[PDB]
């Protein structure tokens, strides 16, 4: 699977799905700033960014960062994917989906065959919808200490 | 907290167990530590390779030299953390000593600045993690996989 596609064009403009690991953090930093994530440091975002195993982004053409999500990984049977995100602006239209699945296809296609994330449970049903299952037998989810 | 450490000496003749982060583990004896606890074959090459991409990885042996245990975390090496393959050899088990490895484990992730540990426990262990400080579903979050076949 390329590693650039255009998911769509439209009439005003193309989406612009890439797995390269194309993300300036300043650009991250600003996306997350809509959704309110709090800050983290520029360079804390950069380890963390060529530390995954899989870095893919949206992009808007006329480049704008618009989505991303990002994958750890152990190269052979597990990824955990993190840090899915749609800008505001831009949700709604099927993109976190469209991203999502070229995620979990690039994933596949490596032969990672245990595919994770941990979902917030506003947006539990959005990865069930993606074929994604709570809890299978089960298996807990569990984090040491979590501050939130 | 350093790379290796002698957690216990004993005697029935002498045995110490040894923790290390190191990481040097030799993937054969892995390989024959994942079977006696009743995992299927997994092929050298991808046992190697996770070893190789695995953030942390985290042994017990007993030297009278032999590997009993072994843990190990795949990470971004700023943020999170995830603990895979947290095994301890049968005849060593009930003894304390997965959970020193579990201990180890966590302080080594803490020193190295990460604040989110995490991991994905099989029911049947739950509570031996809940025990190390672990809490299933804060705030509601969900642990998913994408079409499990378990
Ligand atoms: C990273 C993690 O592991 S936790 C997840 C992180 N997410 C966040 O908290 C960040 C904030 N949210 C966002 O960025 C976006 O809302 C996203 C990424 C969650 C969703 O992306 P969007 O672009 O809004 O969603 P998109 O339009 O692609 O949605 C597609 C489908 O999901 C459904 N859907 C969208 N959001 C949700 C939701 N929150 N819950 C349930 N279903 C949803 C839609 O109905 C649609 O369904 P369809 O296939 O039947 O049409
Ligand atoms: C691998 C993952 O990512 S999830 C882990 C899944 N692993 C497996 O199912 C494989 C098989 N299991 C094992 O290898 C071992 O049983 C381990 C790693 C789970 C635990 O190791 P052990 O060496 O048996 O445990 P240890 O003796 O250190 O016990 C620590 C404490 O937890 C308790 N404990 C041990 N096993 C369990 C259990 N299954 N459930 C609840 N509590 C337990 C013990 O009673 C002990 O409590 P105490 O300190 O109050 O006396």
């Amino acid at each position: 699977l390329p590693e650039e596609l255009v998911l769509l064009e439209r009439t005003l403009e193309q989406i612009i799905f890439s797995s390269a690991g194309d993300v300036n953090v300043y650009d991250l930093q600003a996306l997350c700033d809509k959704v309110g994530w709090p800050r983290r440091p520029l360079t804390k975002i950069a380890a963390s960014l060529r530390n995954s195993y899989l870095v893919a982004t949206l992009h808007s053409v006329t480049k704008q960062l618009i989505g991303m999500a990002r994958a750890t990984s152990d190269h052979a049977f597990n990824a955990t994917i993190w840090d899915v995100l749609v800008d505001p602006s831009y949700q709604g239209q099927g993109l976190g989906k469209a991203l999502m699945e070229k995620v979990i296809r690039t994933l596949l296609q490596r032969d990672i065959s245990n595919i994770t994330l941990f979902a917030d449970n506003k947006v539990v049903d959005f990865y069930k919808n993606l074929g994604f299952e709570a809890d299978p037998q089960g298996i807990k989810g569990m984090f040491w200490y979590p501050r939130f």
